[PDB]
C-alpha cells in the first residue's frame, strides 16, 4: 500500500491497478490528426464509443487497467484517454517518449532537449491538461537511428530523475532489445525499469532468455495477432504475421518454465482507431479479434491454465509484474 | 468588387487584400508541438506577442495581408493565426495542403483520402474552429516521392473543386517547378492557379522564365535569407544560402524585364517561431533580418523602385498579382 502511479484520471494506489495490460492504444494516430480530421475514425463520438465499448468488455473479463504507450507522434489524446476512462471505468496510464514517427520539430532536439520535453510530460503534465504521463515509451526498427540513440538516452535520463519506467517498439526478429538495452546501460538505468516490447514476434528464446537474465522485463504484447487465413491481404501478412496466437502465448510458457515468470509482461497492442496504417484496416483487425482487450483474459490465460500454469503464477504475470513495474521506483 | 477571400478571421473582399505578403508563417512547427511543447518558445504568450509586434511593424511597412502557408505538417494552429491578426490588424490567409513532414497517417492515404481531407480545410473548416482555408500549399524536395505525386493531384482536385489557389515548396536548385507544373497540368489544373515558389533559390532564368511562359506565378519569396557573413555557422549557411537580397531582388527586375510582371509574387518566408530546425535559429534569423515582415516594402521595394521599375508596376505586383491569385476562380 501508499506507492502512487499517474493515470489519465488522477493517482491511483498501485495495488487498485488489478490486472493489468501493459502496451496497448486507445487510437494509433499521429500527432494532430484526431483534431484536424475526425472524420477518419467516423467521428470523435463514434471512436469514443467504440472505445468505451471495447474497454467495458475487456472489464468485464477481469481487465482494471490499460496503459496507452500512445506517444505524442502516435497522436495521443489524453482528453480521448480520459473521456473513455471515466464512461468505461477502467484505470488507463498514459505515456510519454517518441515511437518511431517523429516530426522534425521532434528530430532536431538534444537529448537534454528531449529529457525536458519527457519530464514535461511526467511532472508537470501533457500539454494544458495536468494529466500526468506514467511510463516512457520509445522505440527502435533496427539499428537505432541517431535520433533514436538520443531518445532511447533521454527516456533513460527521464527515468533515473522520476522513476518511471521504460518501455519499448523493437523489430524482435533483428533483436533490437540487445542494442537498446546497451544505450539504457551506458546512461545507469536498471533494467528492472524497462520493458523490452513487441518480444512475441519472434521465437528466439536465446534473446529472450539472454535479457531475461539481465533483468530486463520482457513485452510478450502482441497476443492476437496473426495473418493466418488471410495470407492474400498483403497488408495484414505484413503488420499481423503468420504465427498463431498459441504460438504466442507458448513464449508465456517457455520463460516462465526456464525460471522467469517475473520477468514477464502481457499485452495485445490494441487499438479502437487506427489511423497510421492502410484504411480498413480497423475493420480486418475487429474481424481476427472480436474480443479486442478481453482476448488475454479470455483466450490467453486459460489456455495457460490448461497448459498447467499455476493461477498463482498467472496472477504473478498479470498483477504483480505489472505493479511493480509501474510503481516509481 | 464582389470577389472574396476567406481569412482567420472570416471572409473579406478580394480589393480589401491590399499589399500581400504570399509566402509567409507565423511560426513553422510540427502538428501538434505548440500544444506539446509551447516552452520551447518561451510561451505560446511570448510567440503571440512577436507575432503580434512583427505584424504591427509590417502594417506600419504598408503590407495589409500575409498568406500564412503553414500546413498541418507544418504545425498551423489557426487559433493563434486568428489571434495574432485580430491584435495587429492585418489580415492572414490560412492554408491547407502537405509540406514535406506529413506523418504516417498522412502517407497511407490515397488522392481521394488526401482529396477529402484538402476540401474539409476549405469548405468545412480547420479542426473545429470553421475557419477556412483560402490557399492549397504542397512540396517536393527534388524529384517527387510517390506519396508527393499524390498530394500535388489531390491539390490539383481540391483547387479545380473550389477555386482555391496551389502554392509550393521547391528545391529550385533541382528545378522541381517542371515536374510540379506536369502533375497539375496532367489533372488540368490551370497554370495561374498555381505558385511554383521559392523559384528566388536559383538564378536560372531559364527555368524561371519557361514556368512564367506558361502562365504560372513565379514565388520570389526568400527575400532575406542570406548567410553573408555568417559562413562560419553550417545550419545558417545550409538554409539561407551564399546569395545577397540584393541578388534576390534583382530576380524580381529580370523577369519584369522580359514581359512577366504579371507573373510574379513576392515575399520573405518569414516566421516568428521556429521548432523544426535547429535549437536559438529564430535569434540568427531575427539578427539577419531585424525587419522581419517589413523587409519587402521597406527594403526590396525602393531598390526595384531606384533600379527604375515603375510605381504601377510595383503596385501591380505586389497588389494586383495576389489579389488574381487569390480569388477563388
Ligand atoms: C501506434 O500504433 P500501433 O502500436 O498499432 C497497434 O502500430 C502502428
Ligand atoms: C515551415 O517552416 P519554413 O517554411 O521556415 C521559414 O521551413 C522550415
Ligand atoms: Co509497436
Ligand atoms: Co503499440
Ligand atoms: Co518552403
Ligand atoms: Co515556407
Amino acid at each position: 500500500t501508499g506507492d502512487l502511479i499517474n493515470t489519465v484520471r488522477g493517482p491511483i494506489p498501485v495495488s487498485e491497478a488489478g490486472f493489468t495490460l501493459t502496451h496497448e492504444h486507445i487510437c494509433g494516430s499521429s500527432a494532430g490528426f484526431l483534431r484536424a480530421w475526425p472524420e477518419f475514425f467516423g467521428s470523435r463520438k463514434a471512436l469514443a464509443e467504440k472505445a468505451v465499448r471495447g474497454l467495458r468488455h475487456a472489464r468485464a473479463a477481469g481487465v482494471q487497467t490499460i496503459v496507452d504507450v500512445s506517444t505524442f507522434d502516435i497522436g495521443r489524446d489524453v482528453r480521448l484517454l480520459a473521456e473513455v476512462s471515466r464512461a468505461a471505468d477502467v484505470h488507463i496510464v498514459a505515456a510519454t517518449g517518441l515511437w518511431f514517427d517523429p516530426p522534425l520539430s521532434m528530430r532536431m532536439r538534444s537529448v537534454e532537449e528531449l529529457t525536458q520535453f519527457f519530464l514535461r510530460e511526467i511532472q508537470h503534465g501533457i500539454e494544458d491538461t495536468g494529466i500526468r504521463a506514467g511510463i516512457i515509451k520509445v522505440a527502435t526498427t533496427g539499428k537505432a537511428t541517431p535520433f533514436q540513440e538520443l531518445v532511447l538516452k533521454a527516456a533513460a535520463r527521464a527515468s533515473l530523475a522520476t522513476g518511471v519506467p521504460v518501455t519499448t517498439h523493437t523489430s524482435a526478429s533483428q533483436r533490437d532489445g540487445e542494442q537498446q538495452a546497451a544505450i539504457f546501460e551506458s546512461e545507469g538505468l536498471s533494467p528492472s525499469r524497462v520493458c523490452i516490447g513487441h518480444s512475441d514476434d519472434t521465437d528466439d528464446l536465446s534473446y529472450l532468455t539472454g535479457l531475461a537474465a539481465r533483468g530486463y522485463l520482457v513485452g510478450l504484447d502482441r497476443m492476437p495477432y496473426s495473418a493466418i487465413g488471410l495470407e492474400g491481404n498483403a497488408s495484414a501478412l505484413a503488420l499481423f504475421g503468420t504465427r498463431s496466437w498459441q504460438t504466442r502465448a507458448l513464449l508465456i510458457k517457455a520463460l516462465i518454465d526456464r525460471g522467469y515468470k517475473d520477468r514477464i509482461l502481457v499485452s495485445h497492442d490494441w487499438l479502437f482507431g487506427f489511423s497510421s496504417y492502410v484504411t480498413n484496416i480497423m475493420d480486418v483487425m475487429d474481424r481476427i479479434n472480436p474480443d479486442g482487450m478481453a482476448f488475454v483474459p479470455l483466450r490467453v490465460i486459460p489456455f495457460l491454465r490448461e497448459k498447467g500454469v499455476p493461477p498463482e503464477t498467472l496472477a504473478g504475470v498479470t498483477v504483480a509484474n505489472p505493479a511493480r513495474f509501474l510503481s516509481p521506483t
